[PDB]
């Protein structure tokens, strides 16, 4: 059993660790028309991803029998729920009451994979104009009204950290044979966030046949996104997405393959 | 041994045409000004999705007293695109400089895997609704009285047309569907937040009490679903639209011998 | 040998007449102006549904010291018609150009399968209510005092008439019902969203801790339920109506020898 | 092997007199105008319910170094009367011509089965409350200081009087209760909807980790509970009353040999 | 099979048992600017922690084989949910209605370990100016915008009661090999609190290899925080954190180890 640890930082829009709003989005702006809907880069949450390099197993990749790393299980943890207990920051308040803590829509997902997470493109609006330096369904097909449902042409891989927006991309259930993904979504404008944390819980990654993800290229592929909802600064009614970092501890073993 | 079949079924929220700019939503919902004048346009209601997937022919010769049928053993299913509701920059209602108000309200989730069409039982919130011609509704199969507000045993149909059987008039019939497995949940309210989980690690077993999965008559696999996520509100108004999401099915099939 | 019995029980929400245009609803709920003049009309309250299903006669002679009884071993039950609550185009209250306000409020779900009528315990929110002629209420079996607001052990009855025992005055008696299995849940509030799951894949075992299911006295299967989904609000005003839904039962029975 | 004991415990919501017209409720709750003049009348607070059920004498001679004790091995418990909260026609607050506002607010549920009185730990929201004469409160057993707002280890008592130990000053003591099993849940809020499940099909095992149930000292079985459902608001005003419900217990016991 | 039991009092800001607001914070003040955000120490909740001394097991610590106390299981309980059923105190009310009970954000965590709990620094705002005598990320590292996500340098041990604020410190999932920790968080301004209590539930502390926390220096390390939400006195709209005490009953055995 080989243990691999990693923390993936949230990519909430302010993805630069020198910027004072790191781990939040920039203030979210809202379209004045369907056809003029143009969100800046910094105002949308992204999938976080990392390829962790694994020890080289085959001193010759020509042999018809090889060793590949198998992900057998994962302990994962969203850290920092405790930060949202801060209600003395410069936040909206009612009379002399506490600062209004982060609330709204929540999006939790992690994936452990032997290759990049397969993504399927889908959108709330076909008419959105995404900025430059983002991978969105437009990058791979003709975005029509079909993208508001299932357009089987809208396929991609999560290979760039902080560049694939959650709002255009779902884990593709029709692929991801070599990846396990898990997520949940809870909507609403002001819904309270919920989180549980413990170091006592292991997720088994073996499939129906006892085969974990197999790490192509001696690469272990971690993906996630942990939106806690919106923060509101005491400066106004403008809101920012707030995300938290995710810990991964993956257990691997060597598996012989043809 | 095990044959994998997969399919995506797209939502039928009333804008059922993939050329239309509001595909995957209803048209703006209108409300009756009287019980007796209640006439929903067909583009303003959500429908059951359904697809008959053709399977490989198993029997060269149908004279044979022993034949093979495809047996649905398990299904991995997945409502895709909960992530799209994290879009709050679209042209939506907002409070001051706050984010766009996301999709909220009543949720209706249902899926079925069968070896024939899903059996439906007619039931309505109002017996006085006038449905457009071209929809299959309780009127289509029996005389509609007040009885339809409860259980009218004569109001039986089969889900045999995609995007034409409205959810508001049809429930899966639990007194039939011997050769289908169905699963659903409903959460009401006007502004209830939507909830969804997704994973590719979860298999639902379709074998009945006797270890028999759905058996695919005519070498067809019958998939059906509806996935209403609630109501969208465009920043043009207070008019609301149903929002649905597509559903993946990956059904595990094996060959089952049957006496002919 | 497993014999199957299936039945639908229609809700008794107050409009218990299948010819009435508000069947499956209550009449408009009125509210007392004083604790001492609290007089609810029969049509304004939800009732327990119940039905005795006749079973095949088993014993040609009842003198015999060994007899067969039908034993209920399991049940598949389903509340039908959650899909009807996805109708928001009816003549209903609305906010601006938004959808009709769907059914919301207090929910009460219960089902029972027994070999005799459900045992009831009388209990009331107010001892001063004056119930109308035609209903079976604690006053029918005992002297009603303030004790009826807690547990009055005199307030005993059997659920032997469909749509005449108001839910508001009768609980399933946990001190009796040796020969019945009952199940239920309650969720209060004025505007709480209703919740429902449905499937044809879930069986409830009726065998007690001794391996014995309900034994059908007089070759009768006793089915009981109530399925209050909340209150409907017509677009004519702020007046509200209870809304209930029908329940399906599929009971698996076997013959069980008994000593007499 | 098994002896069955059954009992109902009525709620002690502050109107603890079965001849009072508000039995099963509190009197109208009053609120302090200062921390230092906070004086709740006894009828305005809910209490623990308790009862000792006598059990057959097993030991004719108490000098014997081997004796039998009754061991509680399991319990079926039920909160009765959630159905009564479906009454929305009583003289209750209402919005326009809507139904009466049903019971909502904070819920506190607890039950305990023990071979002696339940051990209580004193703890308070305010150390400055002045409790009326005739109640057992932390003041009865120790010096009440600000320590009582957290854990004051000197604030120890035994639930030995029905309707006299206010729930707001007393927790089940997890440092004692070796010879008791207790279970509870709390759900706060001013207007939270109440939730209840009921069934006669569920048994809770009372055996500890070493397979030992409560052992009935003095051949008594000690039942305790509290079942606050929230607040009732009469149509007379905005004054509220605690509303509680009775709890049924059915305890299974066996004889166990012990060493004196 | 040895039994340890302890009550840990909450450290909600009024950490002083002589103070009339023991078990609550002082009234919470809110920053008027990101850069002047200075929380007085009495207005934040802290981790509670204690070290329970255990019997000495080894005469000679030089030996290559020794006995350590092993934590196999714990019964834990938050006490005092019943106190929140008091709606007659001097509290906000609507008309002649009951006092508004404690509502808002809840934070529950407990930990049982063979050494102090490992903490990872993380903040909602890198710009907060923490008062004197608290241990906060800046106490151990260079605080920058990195502290708003995961800064690997922000590492500490929960070694002082009522001095590590919950809003700066998460249990570190990358350490705590010799600790089990459990927690849950539920946000919102007015969310109803929820609590279950029973004496019938045991949590197993053995890891995947069947080993519990092993008590270094014959000390058992208990950590917790139990914030129930905010109280609002009838004097105004000013709020106080409200916390509750936590009971621990830890079962220990002797385990032989290779030194
Ligand atoms: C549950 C109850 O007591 N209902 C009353 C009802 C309501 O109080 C009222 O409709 C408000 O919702 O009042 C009823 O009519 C009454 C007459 O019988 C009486 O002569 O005059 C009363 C005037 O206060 C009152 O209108 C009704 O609507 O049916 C009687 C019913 O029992
Ligand atoms: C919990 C508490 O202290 N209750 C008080 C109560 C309330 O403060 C009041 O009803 C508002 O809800 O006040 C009581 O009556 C008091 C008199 O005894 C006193 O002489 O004058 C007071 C006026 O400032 C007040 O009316 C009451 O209603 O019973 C006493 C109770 O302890
Ligand atoms: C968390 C924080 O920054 N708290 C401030 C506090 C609050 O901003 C204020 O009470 C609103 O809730 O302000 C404190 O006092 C301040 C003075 O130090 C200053 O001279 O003037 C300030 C306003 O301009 C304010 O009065 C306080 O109330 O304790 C200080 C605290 O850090
Ligand atoms: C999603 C979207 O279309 N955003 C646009 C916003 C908003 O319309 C307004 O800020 C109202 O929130 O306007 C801009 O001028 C801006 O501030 O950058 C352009 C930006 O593209
Ligand atoms: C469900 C229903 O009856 N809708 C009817 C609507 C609504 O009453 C109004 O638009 C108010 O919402 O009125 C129409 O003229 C319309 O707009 O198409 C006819 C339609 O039959």
């Amino acid at each position: 059993i080989t243990q691999i640890e990693a923390f993936l930082n949230p990519r909430m829009g302010v993805n630069d660790e020198t910027n004072t709003w790191y781990g939040f989005s920039e203030q979210v702006t809202v379209a004045t028309a369907r056809e003029t809907d143009r969100p800046p880069k910094e105002q949308m949450p992204y999938y976080s991803c990392a390829r962790i390099p694994l020890p080289l197993l085959n001193e010759d990749m020509t042999c018809n029998t090889l060793l590949m790393w198998e992900a057998v299980s994962v302990k994962t943890e969203v850290i920092g729920s405790n930060t949202l207990m801060n209600v003395h920051d410069y936040m909206t308040r009612t009379d002399n009451g506490v600062g209004h803590p982060v609330v709204g829509s929540t999006y939790h997902m992690f994936a452990v994979g032997g290759e990049p997470l397969d993504l399927q493109g889908i959108q709330q609006s076909h008419l959105v104009q995404y900025p430059e330096g983002l991978i969105v369904p437009k990058s791979v097909t003709d975005v029509t009204a079909k993208i508001q449902c299932l357009d089987p042409s809208a396929k991609a891989k999560l290979d760039k950290d902080g560049k694939y927006p959650i709002e255009t991309w779902s884990p593709d259930p029709s692929r991801n044979e070599n990846t396990r993904y898990f997520g949940n979504y809870y909507g609403g404008l002001t819904t309270p966030p919920v989180l549980t944390f413990t170091n006592t819980v292991t997720t088994i990654l073996l499939d129906e046949n006892g085969v974990g993800p197999l790490c192509k290229g001696d690469g272990l592929f971690l993906s996630c996104c942990d939106v806690m909802g919106w923060f509101t600064a005491g400066s106004g009614t403008h809101q920012r997405f707030r995300g938290l970092p995710r810990y991964f501890n993956v257990q691997l073993r060597k598996r012989a393959v043809r």
